[PDB]
């Protein structure tokens, strides 16, 4: 059946771990080591289509390697992360987003921008300024909690229709 390879990247500390580790597991992970890199696979039903999700779950110190190169291009779309309480992070996506286009050699990936970190009273980026970058780069935004489960489903889901899509 179907597998749908998916990157997940952004700024150390936006939530990517727990992200990955809420949407497979269902549960809040909240002090997980972030150096860790890895893959996170679980079957799911998705439009009625039953799926394979392979889900790359990336640390930062790995960034310029051999080895993130090669998993940018097998892996199909790109969630990128950042969160809504953290500014740089956000500005840190023009980066991973010149990145991506360049590793894959094309100016149409399948992509979704991610702001994380929703519960948080403290936000320094607005839902609008999200909302204009990711059109302007022709993708959706969609606002996640990686605590509460608010959007999580969703932003995944969502890359794996932009997969479809490609
Ligand atoms: N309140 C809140 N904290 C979050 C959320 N996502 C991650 N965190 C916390 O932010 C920190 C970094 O999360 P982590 O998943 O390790 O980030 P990574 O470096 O992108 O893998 C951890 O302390 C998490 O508990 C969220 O949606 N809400
Ligand atoms: S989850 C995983 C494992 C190995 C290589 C990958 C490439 C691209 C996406 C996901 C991967
Ligand atoms: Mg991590």
């Amino acid at each position: 059946m179907t597998e749908y390879k998916l990157v997940v990247v952004g700024a150390v500390g936006v939530g990517k771990s727990a992200l990955t580790i809420q949407l497979i597991q269902n549960h809040f992970v909240d002090e997980y080591d972030p150096t860790i890199e890895d893959c996170y696979r679980k079957q799911v039903v998705i439009d009625g289509e039953t799926c394979l999700l392979d889900i790359l779950d990336t640390a930062g110190q790995e960034e310029y390697s051999a080895m993130r190169d090669q998993y940018m291009r097998t892996g199909e779309g790109f969630l990128c992360v950042f969160a809504i309480n953290n500014t740089k992070s956000f500005e840190d996506i023009h980066h991973y987003r010149e990145q991506i286009k360049r590793v894959k050699d094309s100016e149409d990936v399948p992509m979704v921008l991610v702001g994380n970190k929703s519960d948080l009273p403290s936000r320094t980026v607005d839902t609008k300024q999200a909302q204009d970058l990711a059109r302007s780069y022709g993708i959706p935004f969609i606002e996640t909690s990686a605590k509460t489960r608010q959007g999580v489903d969703d932003a995944f889901y969502t890359l794996v229709r932009e997969i479809r899509k490609h």
